[PDB]
């Protein structure tokens, strides 16, 4: 076993949102075959952030998705070399977040390097005004294409003032070496910030993710 039942990770993210530069370092741990994990993140530069942490969170670990035996776990199979991923999050108000990530394994621990760029968020919008309250549970609709794994999500962020703020998210996940890709399927995910400090320079997350067969819906009917 390359991927153990209990695994830790270290993550570094360099990014900017609307021109505001920042850096974040974190450490996480979880149970890859169980689809549960946690992370503790510290802003190491550019704090306190002048925008909602919520836009950053889905950006802090695909090896930790519980998969049934009949769905190839492409991303776990990618180790020890690992994989890379590139994502686009197009928010309903024109904000855009692009992400580039590299996942590797070293000395028994995963190493994540993330580069993020957020742009065009309205200055008076919920992101810049920090008016968000956590993501609703998501369903990432997965399918193989061009020798990589593709995922689509309509993510919905809760607004402090009872509404929601949506984003159309598309990601491409690619193993460094060819390994078995799965067929189309769906991953149910729930991410929460479980703790944070007064000025939000330290936050803790918890995420649960499990793959299952689609019952047909992949777009509007999932």
């Amino acid at each position: 076993a390359i991927i153990k039942e209990f695994m830790r990770f270290k993550v570094r993210m360099e990014g900017s949102v609307n021109g505001h530069e920042f850096e974040i370092e974190g450490e996480g741990e979880g149970r890859p075959y169980e689809g549960t994990q946690t992370a503790k993140l510290k802003v190491t530069k550019g704090g306190p952030l002048p925008f909602a942490w919520d836009i950053l969170t889905p950006n802090f670990s695909k090896a930790y998705v519980k998969h049934p035996a009949d769905i190839p776990d492409y991303l776990k199979l990618s180790f020890p070399e690992g994989f890379k991923w590139e994502r686009v999050m197009n928010f309903e108000d024109g904000g855009v977040v692009t992400v580039t990530q590299d996942s590797s394994l070293q000395d028994g621990e995963f190493i994540y390097k993330v580069k993020l760029r957020g742009t065009m968020f309205p200055s008076d919008g919920p992101v810049m005004q920090k008016k968000t309250m956590g993501w609703e549970a998501s369903s990432e609709r997965m399918y193989p294409e061009d020798g990589a794994l593709k995922g689509e999500i309509k993510m919905r962020l809760k607004l402090k003032d009872g509404g929601h703020y949506d984003a159309e998210v598309k990601t491409t996940y690619k193993a460094k070496k060819p390994v078995q890709l799965p067929g189309a399927y769906i991953v149910g995910i729930k991410l929460d910030i479980t703790s944070h400090n007064e000025d939000y320079t330290i936050v803790e997350l918890y995420e649960r993710a499990e793959g299952r067969h689609s019952t047909g819906g992949m777009d509007e009917l999932y």
